[PDB]
């Protein structure tokens, strides 16, 4: 459940490996950004690997892990395991250039946040006002990523956009799809 | 636990072409309310038809519904607060004939902006956000309409929970009359 | 429900206020009183009592619905008149308002709730402190008291013996045979 | 909680009136009393109009489909009147009325959009499961190009997420002929 | 709530014309139903034809088995109406229908499936549930090649997982045998 | 529930004298079928009772109550077996008269042990397992007698589920004839 | 769980504290024994607090900011991922010129809300301290966000997101960061 | 409770010993993928054992599980203890050529996988073809390392296939059966 | 629960394994953990397994049973309280010679029990299925209890209680110690 | 749970135990008696001639569960004194008069019960009768297990077992349970 | 909820046994294992026991007095807050002249509570005991606080609270403590 050689997960961040597994919620992100910062502390040059294997989760929580991505002077090297779905896509590709890897049986995939409103009419715009507003920065920063326009952003992610390693390759996810190492 | 006098004691005084609307309103009570405003409507349309009104609101679909069937059939409608007439409450009791829109001394009338949820995609969280403003900005032109007031005040009134004493309401334009018969 | 009883006495102009009122016991009533005076607007009507209280709003409903008929109105006071059952019992006509001997009455300020903003919660405690006053003069009305002593014996849960209550003005007989 | 106006209650004494009530959700159960309703209607005229009051959110497709076959096959032309709302199923009950005789209340609300569904089980069982429920889409567009006469390409376009409409709107569509404010 | 007639349910009504309605899931308590009705408007005559209006998503086997037994015991011929859909059991119902008196509308849709059930306890106890429902698969198998004119080796590879139909392919597989628009 | 009027459906069937057994048996089912079949035996004591049976089984000692009502009536008693007679069911269809127990063709028929519980100190134990031991040799006495079969063909059959299509109950004693046509 | 001391505890020796989630009398609690414990080490060494919080309990973010502005120490607000309700007072709250937030972050500011019952004497006496808190908040929002009452008003009256730019000019942070 | 001697399935890693029990999520992906990065960095020519007793679970899961075994250097010899069912059976199948092994009672089961789709008829078209997708790649991967063609695959895991530890050796799922080490 | 550091542990030096409660993946698993550590520590050493389980799943009590005819250690193993459904056949696995049990012990043997769901294929697939494990079953213990598979089958198709005594005739154990 | 304290930390069952003391306290199950029966066998390791000290404050549980422990209390040749606290009902008492001969305790307000076993079965009428006879031997196995260690009649046994049989700590002396009643120092 | 050494292991150093809150099998347990370490560490130096429990099992509380009473530690018992059921007889089963309570504190004693359900011959053996454990408690109550057995049914036959003065003069303390 838990080895110990010292929990199996310290014992790779030892070696500068930071684990994005399971939903993102609060919780995992501030997990993972406290060690994205440590990490950091310890060193400016050595780059931090970055193992993805997530169903997705709540934006603002993807937000979060991805600013302090892209704000580490770390270059990141971002690898899916067996999936990188919604918001695990964006910090996949949010990587250094050059070093997002994924394995050849994984899947990627990318779709527009979902969400909720509750309350008066005037509460629910102003709701629906800033879930429009996450839609178009979400679009924005897979637009940078991956080279694309936001055409193409708008017409992929209107719906859910799943992907092979090779299919995301080429869209601009990724840039190795891995077959050894 | 509905008494009978046969029938039951609601049915008696539809006899009597009385419909009430008491309690919630949803699709069940908007319901029985449009198909008893029919039924008395078929009966004659001449012979006016009182309603009585001691509902908390509810279903802003269901009050619409109520509404223009209200305006719909030709009969003259006297309205009737009896305790409360709040939410969509409070527009059927303003959308009865102008004259004939009655409440007791101690009833209260609450109206306010209607509201509602939205879960889904970003896409579908904006249809139904404009669809709940649609809503708002039709509630918002029936008030104008009966009670003679402008947009402006219905807005500004309506922006919370605004509960006016039978005075305060027949001076908003809600009702017509408060009785007394002691 | 015995072959129905309820409906037997309301035949004889008797509507009972059994059990908590509510906005469903409310309608009944109301609709009974109306259903008594479309029959005839000068016969006596009777209104038998026995409720531990319910929603202000509930009994307010019932009471200008018996102000507004022509028609008299005598409470009995059965078992317990509480909360909003013994406004209802004071407010019969003067003179016709009874009780029996082991029954109680209770008397108390409303009480309520409130959530959301702090703008809605003052919107909302402004309106039960309006039901607070309402139903402080309307108790000063019909018991023939000072709102300072009805806001003294409501502050707090009142309850009163049907001699306690006749000399505080809320009924007037205490029925021993008739 | 119905008025009992021999005697029966609200619901049947409009039946009498040959007016079938379509209000609420719509089950199998809503179906099955409006088939069952329409069949009766029918057995005691065929010429007489039936009268078709709708105030329904939607509810089942299949349901939905059962209640507009029935509306076609009998020989009774229906008018079919949108009160409160026609939403999901309740549109394409209202837009399957005799031309010319789909009502609608000036406040009324009409909203269409794709059906919705769900798969369990083994690959093969969600690839069954699957191309069902597009035939069922692809079903629907038809019978709403049909009677909205609008070609295959508005309905899938307009269709593809929810889309509400008023009364004048709905006229514009095709789903509904005209809006009364009062009995013609 | 089920409207009131006063020639008096709406289903009650239908059954003074000699009409059963198979409306809802199958069970044992639909099936009991049926199975009274048909019986009692057999003794009430049995040269009147009795009209069967399906609308069933299907349910227990047994009991689509009771309903099925009884229809082609009354010597009534029996007129079998497809209205919204047909399938599982319901969809053997529409095919038990005398003979060229098997209708379907326009926009129905006919399921058909070998059947499913459960089995737990003891090793003994899960081989003679199991060869009871093998028998139930091949007693169905014979009843549907019986009314749809089929071989069995076609009935075993379409039922073998869920097979959809339209009415127009409901027919020519051989459960029905009209599709009506206008009557 | 349909209904008939000249009144449910089940009701309507008992005017011909059919009692229907249908669904699970306990002691409420049992007590209806019971007061059902003496109140036929009152109307005549010598006219037959038609009882149709589609049950999948249920509590032994309402079997047995059914089972002691229809032999101690004097009226011969024809059981039909729509469906499914399993457990105390085909008890009840082996019960009926002699030449009288028929079955349609795609019926199943079930017979087994019965089944229990007990629960308590060992000495309570002890009893309650003695009188499940009587209940099934009791069961085993009553299907040997109906059946014609020996105590041991009916203890070896009836120690697992033995279903039998409606041709094997025939063999096997429990029913007389299989029906296809009328 | 957590990666190993833990990880909050690690950053707690570079003097970071985290208020992640929501923010309750327990995670109040913790966050002001950290306060003091970082104090405790030395009265003038800056303390870093980052900020990841919907909201919460408004008594308890009081109980923060109050601890936050009576230590000696100067301390480093930063906004990391979003920063609503009372997160934004605590983002708010830290020294001028120390207040910071992340490109692609999020602040919310709204009037409090909570609940009343019992009977009408008590409604109106839990009514008024509601609207004490309101004023308390508006209060501490205008002086840190050196924005006049009225403006407080209109603006927390509803529910208001702000961008980080559009939270640096009401006044709520000072510095926004970007692409190293 | 976890013995302690580290845990006992810690003193297992020491020796090179991975233990994939239970079923198979995206908990016990990660720390089986974890446990193999860690036996990697010691040592990539040290061979890995891998012990499989699972039931099955998240393709996904199996999908991430098979990828790092076949991305790692190490030779992996694949132990089939009690069961290796759904995932568990690819994942012993995946072992090196020639290390794969298995007990004499233990039990392999392949079958396609199954998932769940809702949603708007849209959405359902989209998750179907993931879903075969997923049938499809599944079925290419069982047949690179049993060297089976696509048409043996199809239609030995269109139903749950149940094979003994000597039916998967010939089938090529596994390489030795074992009761003994020789 | 007791430290010596779990009181199991301690027994797990002196190559101790104890199979006691329900068995399931869990149990079978660690079980299996602790025999090839046994193993790992010395292959001539014996390996003591006490026993008191109520059975469970049969797959797991299978794992149990290969492993131990895997290992090359003597094992030994000691009945205590009670060995039903798969306990029972991990006592029988045992070393011949080296099977014992307490004397107010219970040993109890059974065919295995199990469920199926589904279309009429599935239900033929997993019926096929269950048949297999009770032959399986049925061909170990007459494989250690030397007896015919018309005993096996004859005993095993209803619950077979039997004492320490029994069991020693029946051939699951070897001796009923009351003192070493 | 408090803990004291080359420089381990001791729970206090465990402090107790290295002065070879097991506590037997709350209901007996499988849990709990593969707990006694690890440590009666871990102390036995250390020294087969120490005598071992058992506390005893139980209601009853699982008849096996006792049997369990009852076996290895006998087979174990370490002398086990059994030492009543508070109450000990149930398999309780039979632990409690599985000591030593002479080393018997008990305190002066404890409380002893006896009674036969409780169990279920279900099932078809085959397996209730083969349920059945399992816990009649149970209940005869108890009754020759109570009737040896208090040197009774297994006829005494059977008519005090019947029902539930409360005993003072005298009651239990007298009747063979225990040897010794403490009487507070 | 532990401050860390714990906090109670701490005062357990201190030779200080804490009895809080309810008293159940596994409280009393805890503090006859706690009142056995300390008399094996020495059989002079005086056990302290804090009490603050609102009562429980009865055979609970009679396993603690029954521990109380057999070692020869002088037991210093110190009621805190409240020392309710069977908390007040462990209050009064200290050492004659080291039985204490602060001023606010609270003493209640009552009648024993059960339940009882069965047949007529089990509710009769179930009721008979729970009248012993009744009458065994007005003995151990009579015996420390020298009252008769007269006065003890009187005052136990409802829920008699006491001040600690009251207390005091009732027999259960000994010292009413201000300061130390
Ligand atoms: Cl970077
Ligand atoms: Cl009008
Ligand atoms: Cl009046
Ligand atoms: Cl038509
Ligand atoms: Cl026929
Ligand atoms: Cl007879
Ligand atoms: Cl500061
Ligand atoms: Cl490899
Ligand atoms: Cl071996
Ligand atoms: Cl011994
Ligand atoms: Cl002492």
């Amino acid at each position: 459940l838990i080895p110990i050689v010292y929990d199996i997960y310290s014992r790779l961040l030892r070696e500068r490996i930071v684990c994005v597994m399971g939903p993102i919620d609060d919780s995992v992100a501030s997990l993972v950004i406290a060690q994205l910062l440590f990490l950091q502390s310890e060193s400016n040059k050595k780059p931090i690997h970055m193992y993805i294997n997530s169903p997705g989760g709540v934006v603002t929580a993807g937000l979060a892990i991805y600013d302090t991505m892209q704000y580490i002077l770390n270059p990141i090297c971002t690898w899916c395991v067996g999936q990188a779905a919604s918001m695990g896509s964006l910090l996949l590709a949010a990587g250094t250039p050059g070093m997002r890897h994924s394995l050849p049986n994984s899947r990627i995939m990318i779709h527009q946040p979902s969400g909720g409103a509750r309350g008066q009419a005037t509460d629910i715009e102003i709701q629906a006002r800033e879930i429009m507003k996450l839609k178009k920065q979400l679009y924005n920063i897979y637009a940078k990523h991956t080279k694309q326009s936001l055409q193409v952003i708008e017409s992929a992610m209107e719906r859910d956009r799943y992907m092979s390693p090779m299919e995301a390759q080429e869209f601009g996810i990724l840039d190795k799809v891995l077959v050894h190492p």
